[PDB]
């Protein structure tokens, strides 16, 4: 149920997702990720910007102190903001991740986006339009001081988001380059199924982490609420129907038997425990054939604020 990183570690292929909103409360986070630990899941995601490390964190380290897992059983991830691409500004805020969480170390530390944002106080800082004050960084640099924090013992494994293929390559050409990112986790769902950075990962040997997954949550912030809705999609419900699963298990299935590794999350106690049950079935090439014709290019984050960046992803 591990996928073999290129640095030698090893990542659970299915993934907890710990994202949620600010309207939700905090205290929540704790809650369902003692739920998705119990369910069975080993791979837990977070973030600086998603604002629950200390909860997430306290959740995991309830879990080994009630004896249910020990601390390298668990694959531990979190993610450098924008506002802290600048070389001098990476180990910091990696120390206050793991300061957050109380643990020693993360298993996995990603630069968030190529978008670098200005640093300081503000997680999203602007001008006058609500457009973004961007900043210009060679994440080469960057890169140069997340290889520093995995010599040091502070992250096990390093990697990269939503970078596309063009943004990864320059990683990968750097001159004196000591590690290659394990991974690059993008946003990967069958209305965006990204066949050909997959491709490009693949032959690589970088693991491709999919999120929204199962459609995202449709934030008013940065998501169309005309978008189709991934999990009232008619192809997914006959699959669903077919092999008496969910349309989100489809979804999840159809990452795994691709080879990516496949986040999910959900607050709600009876989904956590259905999503684990990914490892019970299978699709078929046909199904696999009908799930690949519903690409239409769709990324659901898709605003302005992202799309103006000049290292903006998607073309
Ligand atoms: N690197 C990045 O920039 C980035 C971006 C986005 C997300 N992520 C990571 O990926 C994770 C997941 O992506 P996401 O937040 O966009 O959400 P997602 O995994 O696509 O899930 C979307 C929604 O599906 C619902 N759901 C979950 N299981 C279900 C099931 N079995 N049946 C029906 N509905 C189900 C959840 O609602 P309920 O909670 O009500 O169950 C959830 O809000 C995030 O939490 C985060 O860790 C990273
Ligand atoms: O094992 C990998 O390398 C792998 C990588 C990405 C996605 C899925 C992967 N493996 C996978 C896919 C389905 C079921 C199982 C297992 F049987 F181990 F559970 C493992
Ligand atoms: O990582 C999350 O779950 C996330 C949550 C809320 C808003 C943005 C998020 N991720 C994110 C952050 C910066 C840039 C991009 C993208 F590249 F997709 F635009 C995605």
């Amino acid at each position: 149920q591990c996928v073999k990183l290129n640095d030698g570690h090893f990542m659970p292929v299915l993934g907890f997702g710990t994202y949620a909103p600010p309207e939700v409360p905090r205290s929540k986070a704790l809650e369902v990720t003692k739920l998705a630990i119990e369910a069975g899941f080993r791979h837990i995601d977070s973030a600086h910007l998603y604002n629950n490390e200390e909860q997430v964190g306290l959740a995991i380290r309830s879990k080994i102190a009630d004896g249910s897992v020990k601390r390298e059983d668990i694959f531990y991830t979190s993610k450098l903001w924008s506002t802290f691409h600048r070389p001098e500004l990476v180990r910091p805020a990696l120390e206050n991740s793991l300061k957050k969480a109380q643990l020693d170390y993360v298993d996995l530390y990603l630069i968030h986006s190529p978008m670098s944002l200005k640093p300081g106080e503000e997680l999203s800082p602007t001008d006058e339009n609500g457009k973004v004050i961007f900043d210009i960084v060679d994440l080469c640099t960057t890169w140069e001081a997340m290889e520093k924090c995995k010599d040091a013992g502070l992250a096990k494994s390093i990697g990269v988001s939503n970078f596309n293929r063009r943004q990864l390559e320059m990683i990968l050409n750097k001159p004196g380059l000591k590690y290659k990112p394990v991974c690059n986790q993008v946003e990967c769902h069958p209305y965006f199924n990204r066949s050909k950075l997959l491709d490009f990962c693949k032959s690589k040997d970088i693991v491709l982490v999919a999120y929204s997954a199962l459609g995202s949550q449709r934030d008013k912030r940065w998501v169309d609420p005309n978008s189709p809705v991934l999990l009232e999609d008619p192809v997914l419900c006959a699959l669903a129907k077919k092999h008496k699963r969910t349309p989100a298990l489809i979804a999840l299935r159809y990452q795994l038997q691709r080879g990516v590794v496949v986040l999910a999350k959900s607050y709600n106690e009876q989904r956590i425990r259905q999503n684990v049950q990914v490892f019970e079935f299978q699709l078929t090439a046909e199904d696999m054939k009908a799930i690949d014709g519903l690409d239409r290019n769709l990324h659901y984050f898709n605003s302005d604020s992202f799309a103006s960046h000049p290292n903006y992803p998607y073309s």
